[PDB]
């Protein structure tokens, strides 16, 4: 009833998806004809982005109103982390979801935005269950849990998904008069903390992002408890974009069945290459 | 409505007024002759656990029942900081108030006594504005905001309601959207501090602790916005406690008129004359 | 008094954009665009910190030619600490001086001494010790700066941020502890004072400092400043003109979404940056 | 077996165990309702205030102890120092306390326990040092604060964290066990052993600093099989009547009623001393 | 207004202060010709000794001390306690000294001075504390050494970096004084006032070891108004006959042949502690 909780409610439909970021309307329905449950529109891919450097910033409103008249499945954009008029104009385009992300360059080092100012439900990014319960604290409908930006390595992601999941984990058995020094340990509102206790999962959707480059690696985060994944440079840094969207698509769809893994990962041309960061 | 609201009204009737830390049932009627609003039953004062050691610990409750006994203004009485079991014989007693107190031995150096589960109101103590909103969240119902103890110095009093006092009204003009951080650098729940945000004030009565030895001590506090004032040592360990401990009744209630202030503080005997620190 | 007078000038120019421009057409450009002044310098903050040198006061000769193609206002900057640059300026009669750290600083230690001159002048801050300051040695207007020649407005976020949050802390400050909170930021008592009487910056305030698009210029506006500079944002974007006109319309319309959506739809490309990170 | 051993030490749960150092604290804690007493040269308090090596009691003292009571007899051994226990269980005592408030015999090495016919006691301070203890042998488990001091704060300290550990186990994604076991620097087997019980496979008692009713029921609250109480009884003003209810407050810890029956009107706790 | 404050304190040029602890103290420091007596609990030498939290003197105390003299008295609080100036204020005192030499009350603030009728003393170690003392309201500066020593070493360099610093002031650049009162930490428009004068805007003792004669005029010859006196009568062989060497080296402090009679003679001074 409250209109967070219907913020909330919406983000769920997403669940067992694949969110693919997209750069304009070509790249947009290659997403909805793979099996996508939305696109993520924004100005470079993050491999891109990382590539060139530049100051990134929300994607022009023409481009993106191409990008919802190409699709019907929802619309997401990014705003730059604290932009709270970029997020403003993102929701008077009428898409459907606003991404304050991390990839693109930071606006406020301090603050994020008050996303309960929104009608439009907010995704963000997190590392962690304090990052997380702040995030929703401010208002985010959804979390995605973010490895490496742009460079088709999932180190990251598996480290930050085990984290908020194995510290979801500690809570849930915790002495409940231990509760009130987690919660300041994490940094992290206590009441949040209760209901992620009383859950047993994060109060959500939770989806893993960052370094997902083949059907292996989106099952993979599927199999340590994540909602669904984000792609971004994994598909359109590969060699036939279309044909890997599907077989991610379908990974995550079949998570749990390797007879289903192996047939849509054989014969996949080239994955992007990336960059190991060590 | 709520039980929390309860005992926080509860504590409100202390309002104006000074408590008094007793060791047995002379000390005890002394302060109710003197005009106390409540007594504090404890082993030793806080002036004798510095000067001679060892280990402070909850008061025989032989000694509690004889306090108890002895008055009929609220008796109050002192549980190591995370001892629970403590804190469950002195609400058995019948006793009106409980403190978590720093003046005796800590027992748990990481988590405080969940005050929620208790029918009786918590007295907890602070140094600043983070420390009283996690101890209210546990459910202290009172905040005493604490200088040094046993000392006879008022400067880590007058410290500590300055820093509380002074976040507070840093927090009443505060753009709504920094508030989130606020609360993380406190590491304090959002929800009390959007709450004391509101009111202007702490959410519970909020009396100083810590050195108060003189009338004018008693009415510093008081000028500083302080709702009422314990003293410990500072009768106690005077030359005369019977008219010091009017002395300071008189001067918490007339804390603003410096006539009354002379007269109460002429001809007191000595002060005690505790300890420079620094 | 003459400052008060001065002060009082530089208040007609809340609700505006200031463009640097470095010759007559940017200036035009501007003034078409609805631009409340312009800004004679010799380089865009960006080409300054691309190409580097030592970045001076404009020839009077471009700067003549500058205020004679506009009927808005000109401003113009000058170094630092550089009095002198400053006596030309005014001798060559135009608006405002701009004393600027994105010209190369003369002074290490001090300011030019702004009550010499009976022409307003512009400084910039970081934080509200500083702009206390400059309003003592005389400014008559103050410019919340971010970082320049970059393109991204962190910085300017948090500059302004820190201005008017110092300021809102002010306000309601128990008055016995505004003589510490003084010595803290190393500003005149009585200015501090004034600021907590008024509850704001005692001249106009106004953000500089990675401007880019109409968002950004919104975002200073909603966040409590009286206008915008825009120095690389304009002249290194694919369509100086046009987003011109965005920026100021941006900054009429700040707390208009539906309006920000049209001036910002179809833009061209935006000044690309960099990421000091 | 080591099975028959931890079986064994099951029958002291719910119990107070009580340092004695002649046959008259033996009698006196008996008739209070002592589980089982401790043989050793000087309790915990004494031997931090004087100093000196401690080693093993005078088997002649250890049998008269053993003769004055009917409850089980407990000894203690220095850390390594197994030919001290193989003297203790050739006196024919019930426990062997291999136990760090007597001087350390071996800083590298306990007592390879499964040498003996005896159950053996250890102390810990973590989970990871309960589980190697009890792999070396031990078939119960002391978790244990400071010793002498009277102060409760690091046996708290350590219970909740051998307890906070054993329910992060229980709910821990399995493929993560194996660098949990690294972490904690103990055996595999007996942290998956842990895990599928949910609580320390041997066991668990509290002890140091337990100087009042309150501080024993304390304990059993935050799960604990029962306390040792070394100096609190015989360093206190009333030994015979503190041992008692202290023995009440174990028995009855979720009793507030019954905690204030008994800590009302005892004499003068342990004065003791704060470190910190 | 805060100019008749400043022109009230004037009136002390020249003058010696005398801490008192006592009627009998307060009535010496008369005979012997100071221009004001300061009401305290113990001299600086005494609470240097002893320690203990120094506030201020008991009102009853104060009162004697009102009623035995015919010149000003003034009293000390404790830095930043403003309810001990509103009582020294009620009671009828004519000056209050927010003192260091008493226990600090507030580590972050002073009183704010100018919410008092009676004028205020306040202490000073450079030239942007005096300032800073000035604009919170004091009417006049205590250049403070040490306190309780007898040792005129920290009296020197105080006096001399605030006399200094002024003198620097004077011929500075315009343009600069800007940047010189950022330095400072002081208000610009004092700074400015200070340059405008060529002197402190209100008056300046010195405070701070003055133990004889010699001491006193040295403080005078540096440029001060005159002198405190705390320790130096009273911790010292005679009282009576220092009190009045001291004033006579305040009046005649550029005449050595007067320096030399009043010195000539007099007993022990205070031995006082050589910090360095
Ligand atoms: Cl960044
Ligand atoms: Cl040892
Ligand atoms: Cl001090």
């Amino acid at each position: 009833k409250s209109p967070f909780s219907v913020k909330v409610g919406l983000a769920q439909m997403l669940r067992g998806g694949v969110i693919m970021d997209v750069v304009n309307a070509e790249q947009a329905r290659i997403a909805e004809e793979a099996g996508a449950c939305a696109v993520m529109a924004l100005e470079r891919v993050p491999a891109d982005i990382r590539a060139q450097g530049g100051v990134a910033r929300m994607s022009d409103p023409q481009m993106i109103k191409e990008i919802k008249q190409a699709v019907t499945i929802p619309v997401m954009a990014k705003a730059r982390i604290g932009h709270f008029v970029e997020a403003q104009i993102l929701e008077a385009i009428g898409i459907d979801y606003i991404d304050e992300s991390e990839v693109l360059t930071l606006a406020d080092e301090d603050h994020h935005i008050n996303k309960h100012n929104f009608r439009i439900p907010f995704v963000c990014g997190c590392r962690n269950l304090g990052e997380a319960l702040r995030r929703i604290r401010e208002g985010a409908a959804m979390i995605r849990t973010k490895g490496e930006a742009g460079t088709g390595n999932i180190i990251e992601a598996v480290r930050h998904v085990r984290s908020v999941n194995g510290d979801i984990r500690v809570l849930r058995n915790m002495d409940d008069d231990e509760v009130f020094t987690f919660a300041k340990k994490l940094a992290a509102p206590y009441d949040l903390v209760m209901q992620t206790k009383q859950l047993g999962r994060l109060p959500v959707v939770q989806f893993a992002a960052g370094g997902v480059a083949t059907p292996a690696d989106a099952a993979l985060m599927m199999q340590l408890g994540c909602d669904g994944v984000f792609v971004g440079s994994g598909i359109f840094k590969s060699g036939d974009p279309a044909r890997r969207a599907r077989a991610i698509v379908q990974a995550v769809t079949h998570y749990s069945d390797p007879e289903m893994l192996v047939e849509v990962s054989c014969g996949l041309g080239e994955a992007m290459v990336g960059i190991n960061l060590n």
